[PDB]
C-alpha cells in the first residue's frame, strides 16, 4: 500500500515538473485527453480537455520550486487513485525577492496500459 | 446506454449525499461516506481534514428552506468500482434580510463502491 | 401590403412577453411554467455567471418570495414562421426599504418558439 | 426517437461551428468577414454600448477600425433549434489574452446569439453579452 | 408687439406652474389632462432611458402619498415661442421641502418642457429634467 | 399614406440633428451658427447648472478644442405644429482615450427646432450626463 | 459725529433685521426688505433669488440664539444709499445639547425710501 | 431710462472684469475706490480693505472668457448702484482642455466726479 | 532681588488661577470683574476671528460632571510695574460621555494690567 | 497720544515680520528679548524659550516672493513701557503648483520698551 | 516503538487541551511544569513565565471541539519530546452559528517521575 | 553554575545558527539542523514544513548590513541531550528608503545533541 | 551575590506595592509611596511632564471588575545606597466591555529614593 | 539652593553632551558616557527593553547622510537622588531637514538615569517615547 501510494506521489511530481519546465508534450502525455479541471484561472467554470491549458504553456530565466505538502492518497480499486495535497510554490517576485504561495490541489489518476494518467483536478487558492 | 446509466448512478448518489447534508442527517451522511474520508473545504481553513470528527460539529450545532442544484456535472468512470464527479453546487437559501439568495461552490467528489454501495472517499469544495 | 403582418406579428411577441412578465410579477409559477419551454435555458444575475437549465432554479424564487414593469424600446426579430426573439429594457418600478418609489433596469433578451399554436420562451438573458 | 438525437446533434454543431467562425472574425479584426456573417439589421446588447440596444454595423465598425495573441473558448454551449431556419446559442465566452504586466490572463462573458438561415447561410440577427 | 410676446410667454409660465402644482398635489387626473398622452421624458428616475406615455409616472403618483409641505419656484424661466401653437420653456426648478432631520432644505433641477396647443388648451409633449 | 408622411417629416428632424452634430464634431462654428437660432438657449454639463444664451458660450469650445463617431440612438420626434418640432435621443459618442483605446460615452439630449424661411433651426437644447 | 452717526444708523438697522430673522417675524422682515430684494445665499444653492417668496418658507416652517455682527464696515454711497459688510457670528445650541458658534460673511445693501432704510440686496457665504 | 442706467452699471462691471483678466492693475485701480472692501475666497473668510491685498495677485500671476450671467442691478439713488450676477469663467486646464467655473458675485458702485467706482465686492465659490 | 521677582510672578499666577476658577464655576459676575471691559480674545470657539468685549463670552456662561484645571509650566513676563503676561499649558480634567475621566489641553496666553490696585485681563489667546 | 502710541507698536510689529520674511536673524535678535517665549504650531504644543529654537528656521530656510498683511490689529497699551498687539497675519506666497495662495494665522505679541527700543518678549501664533 | 512513544505525546497533548477546554486549572497545573514559559497572542509579544498569567483566563472565562491536525512529534532523548500541530477549534459564534478557527502550536514535553509535563509552548495565530 | 553554562551552550549554538542564516551559508545551516527539521514560520503560510528543501530556495535566491539580537532568551534543559530556547529575535537592517530599521519575531527552537553536536530539530517563528 | 539580588528584590517589592495601591484605588497608600514632588511622563498627560500629586488625584477620586498586573522582565539598577531605578513591561489583565478577559501592556520606568528608611517614587515614565 | 541649582546643571550639561555625541554619530564618545549595562526603552526597540551597547551600535555604524540637526532639551526637571545618582526628564525637540527639502521639528518624551562612577557621570538607563 505504501509503495503504491508512492507511485501516485511520484507521478504527481512528474506532472508538476512538466508544468514548471513549460513542457506541453510531457504534460499532454500525463493527462487523459478528456481531463476536466476546476482552477482559479478558469474563473469558476469546469474546463475540459487540453485546449484551455495550451495557452498558458505557449505564452508563458526565473527559478521555481514546488513542494507537494502533506499528500494523502486514496487507492480506489486497482487502476484508480486520488491524491490531495498543499502545493507550495517558491518563486521570485517583481521586487527581485524570493516568495512562497500555496494552493489546495486534488488530482484523480487512472491507469491505462500501465501508465497513470490524470483525469481530473481541482485547485483552489 | 451503459456509460450514460453508470454516470447517472454517481449523480444520483451525489444527490443523496447533498440531501443528507441539507437534512442535517449525520447517520445518513455517515453511511454514504468512507470512514477515512478526506476533505478540502473553506471551513477547514486551508487544511486537509480527515474522518468524520470535523463534520459532526456542523451537523450537531446547525425551518429556513434550502434548495441545491448540481449544475453541469461531469463524471469520470475510473475502473469498475471507482468514479469521480465534478460540478457547480448552487445553493438557494433565505437571507438575513428575509429574501431569497443563491450562492455557489466548485465541488469535486471521489467515489468508491464497497459491497455494492457507492461511498464518498474524498471531496474538495472551493468558494 | 407586406408590413401589415410584420407589425402585427411583432405585437404578438410583445404581448406574450408582457404576459410572461405579468406571471412573474404575480408570482404565478403554474402560469410561468405554461409559457416556458420545459428546457428553458437562462443567463441571469441571480445564477451568478452560470447558464441554468429548466424550471428547478426559478421555482425557488416563486415559492419563497406594488410593482410595475415597463418593456421599453422593444425590438423584435421574426426568425422564420415559428420563431422570434425580442430585446428590450425592462424597467421595474417598486417600493424601497425607505418607503419610497424607485425604478431599476435590466437589459433582457428572450427567444420564443411556437409549439401547437402557443408561443413559448426557450431562452432568456438578463443583465444588470 | 433515436434518429432525431443524431439529427439534432449535427444541427447543433452547425450553430457552434458558425459561432466559432464569427468569434474568429472578431479576433482577426476582419470586418468584411464579420459583415458577411451578421444580418445588416443586427441588434446587440453589450457592455461597450453602456446599457443601450445598438442596431446595425455602424457601432461595431469603430472597434474594428481602431483596435499580443488571443484565444477564445466557447464553454458549455447550449443550442436551441427553433424551427428549420432559426437557432440560438448560449455560452460562456472565455478569452485568454496577454496583460499590461506582460502576463497571460483569462476573462469571461456570458453570451447569447440568435441565428437565422438566409439563402443557405446562417446569419447572426441579435446578440447579448454581459460581463 | 413686445406686449403681445410678454403675455404669450406668461401663458406658458402659467401653464408650467399649474403642471408642477398638479405634481406637488399628487393629482394624476390633473397631470393627465395637461400632458399629451404620448409624452416623452428624460429624468433621473428613468435612469438614462427615454420613457414614453403616462405608465411610468403613474407609479410615482399612486405610491408617493406624502403630510409634509413643499414649495416650488420656477427660477429664471426663458420661453421660446416656436410658431403659434408651440412653445418651450427652460428653467431652474427649486424645491423647498422638509428633510429627515426635521429641517427645511432646498434642492434644484434644470428642466426643459415643450408645449403644444391642441383645441385651445396647452399640453406638455416632452420634458427633460437633470439633477 | 398619412403615416408614411409623419414618418418623412420626422426624418427631416433626425437629418437636421445629424447635420448639427456633424458640424460640432468637425469644429465648424460657421456651420453651427447657421443651424442655430442666434438666441439659442442651452442647458449642458459644461454650463455648470446655468442656462446659457446665445453663441458666446459655445464659441470658446470651437475656437480652443483623433477620430470620433456619434450615434443618435432611439430618437423620438414630436411634431408640434407645421413649423416646430422637438427631438429626444441618447447621443452615443465613440472616441479614442488617453490610454490609446476606443471608448464610448453617452448623454441624454433634447433639441427644439423651429423652421424659419424654409430652414430648420435649433432654438434650445438640454444635454445631461 | 456725522459719518460715525450715519454709519451707526446702518448698523442699527442691520441689527433690527437680524433680530426679526431670529424672532421668526416675517411681517417685520417684510417691512425692512424692499419687495424686490435679491439674495445670494447657501440655501439658494448658487442661484440668485428674487422677492420674498423664497424666504417665506423658512419663516413659516422653522432653543436660544445670539447673533453678533462682527467687524462691520459701512460705506455711505450717497445720501439715500449704504452698504454694510460684516462677519455674522451665530451662537446656538447643538443636537448634542451644547453651545456652538458658526459664521458667515455677509453683505447688505440699503436704500432709504420715505425716511425708512430698506434692504435691497444681500449676499451670504459660508 | 432705468434700462439705460442699468446698462451703464453692467458696462462698467464688464470693464472691471476685463481689467482683471488683462492683469492691468493701473486700470483696476482707476475703477476701484481706494478704500474698496472685499469678501472673497482667497481672503480666507476675512474682509480685506484697500488695494494692497489684490496687488500681489496682479504682480505675480492661456486664453480666458468671462460671462456676466443673469445680472440684476439695483439703482439706489442717483450716484449709487449695486449689481449681482453669476460670473462664469471659461479657461484652459492643466490637462490641456477647456473648462468653465462659476462664482456668485455682488458689486457696489458709487459715482464720483462722473466716473462710476467700485466700493465693495463679495465673491463666493 | 529674585525673591521680589518670584513674588510678583506668583501674583500673576494667582490671579490667572482665580480667573480660571470663575470660568469653571460659571460665575460671569466674577469673570466680568477680573476682565477689562475691552478684553480682546483669540480662541477656537471664535472660529479664527478676534472678538472684543464681554458679549461673546456671556452666551457660554448663560447656557452651559466635576472639572479640574492645572496651569502647567507657567512663564510670566513682568513688563513694567503695572503690566504682565503669562503663558501656560492649560490642562483640563473632566468626565466624558462614556462616563470616564479624560484630560485635554490648550496653549494659553494672557496679558494683565493693574488698574486701581486690581490686576485685570486685557487680552488672551487660546489655541487647541 | 493714543492713536500715535498704537502706531508705534504696529510699526515695530511690521519691522519684525519683515525681518522674518527677509530671513535676517541678526535683525530678529535685536528686536526680540533674549528670553522670548513662544507658542507656535512648529513648536508642537510646547512653550519654547529663547532664540535657539528659531535659529534653525532662519539658518535652513528663497528666490520666491512673499507679502504679509497685518489685518485688523488691536493694540492694548498696558502702562508706559508695555503693549500688546493682536492681529490676523495674512501671508501671500507662491505655491508648489506655481500659483499665488494666501494663508492665515491668529497672532499675539507682547512688547516691552527697554532703553527706548521696543522688544518682543512673548508671542503666540495659532493656525 | 517510535510510533507508540509518539502516540504517548499526542495523547498527553490531547489531555492538556481537554483540561483547557474544560476550564480545569488544577488539571492544567498538574500537566504543566511550574516554570512553563509561553509565547501566545494574548501575551502580546512577550514571553510569559509560570502559571500566574494563565490563571486569570481560567478564573474569568457554548460547546467546543478541538482537533489536533497533522501532528509531528520529535523524540529528543528518552525523557524529552516536542510536538507541532495545527490546532483547529470548532465553536459557536455571536451570530449563533458554528465556526472554525486555527492556530499553529508547538509544545515541549519533559518526563519527570514517569509523568510527561509541558515545559514550553508557542502558539501563533 | 553548571546549569548556567549548559544554558549558554544553547544560546551559543542558536547564535551560530542565526549567523549562518545572515551570512547566507546553507552548508553551515545544514550542519546545524537535523535533516528532518520541522518548522512553523510566516513564509510557510500556516503549514508545517519538513526538511531542508523549503529553506534552500531562500538561501540560493537571497551586501546589506544586518544585525540580530537574541533578546531575553529563556532556555529549558529537558534531559541531558535535549534543550529548547525561546527568545525575541530583533533584526536590525537597512531599508528601501536607505535607512536603518528594526523588526521582531518570537522564536522557539528545540535542540538535540547527537554525537556531541547540538542540532536544531524544530522551530517556530511568528511575527 | 545574594545581597545585590535581595536589594533588587526590595525595589521590585515596593513597585508591586505601588501598583497594588493603584489597582485598589487607594490614594492615601499611593501618596505614602510617592515623593510629594514626583514627576511623570504618561499617556494621559498628553505629552507634558506633570508634577506632584494634583494630576493623579482626579483619576483616583473619579475611577469608581477584577484586574491583575504583572511586572514582566524587571531590570533594576542600584545607583548609590539610597537610589534605584526599575524598568519593566507592565501587563494588565482586565475585563472588557464585551464582558471578556483582555491584556494590555506598557513600558514603565520608575526611579526610587530612600528617605528615612522608606523607598519613595520620585519619577516615572509610562509609554504605550 | 546655590549647590542644588549647580548640581542640577551638571546633569543637564552631561545630558547635552550625550545628545551631542548621538547627533555627531560618535559611538566612542557615546560609549564613554554610557554604563556598559545601559538598559533602554525606545520606539526603535519595538516594545522590548534592550540591554548594553549592541543594539545602538547598528544605528551609529549605518546612519551617515551634510544634513544639519539641532536638539533642544526643553523644560528639564532633575531629581538628585543621593550624592552619586540623578535622573532627568525633558522634552527632546529635534529640528531637522525633511525629504521635501524643508525644516521640521519633532518631539519625544525622554527620561535618563545617571550614576557617577570615579567622578564621571554615566547613563545607566533611558526611556524615550514618541
Amino acid at each position: 500500500v505504501k509503495a503504491r501510494k508512492q507511485e501516485i506521489i511520484k507521478v504527481t511530481e512528474q506532472l508538476i515538473e512538466a508544468i514548471n519546465n513549460g513542457d506541453f508534450e510531457a504534460y499532454t502525455k500525463i493527462c487523459d485527453p478528456g481531463l476536466t479541471a476546476f482552477e482559479p484561472e478558469a474563473l469558476g467554470n469546469l474546463v475540459e480537455g487540453m485546449d484551455f491549458h495550451r495557452f498558458y504553456f505557449e505564452n508563458a530565466n526565473k527559478p521555481i520550486h514546488t513542494i507537494i505538502l502533506n499528500p494523502h492518497v486514496h487507492l480506489v480499486g486497482d487502476d484508480a487513485a486520488c491524491i490531495a495535497y498543499i502545493r507550495l510554490t517558491q518563486y521570485m517576485d517583481g521586487s527581485g525577492m524570493p516568495k512562497t504561495m500555496q494552493s489546495e490541489e486534488t488530482r484523480v489518476w487512472h491507469r491505462r496500459d500501465g501508465k497513470w494518467q490524470n483525469v481530473h483536478f481541482h485547485r483552489s487558492g
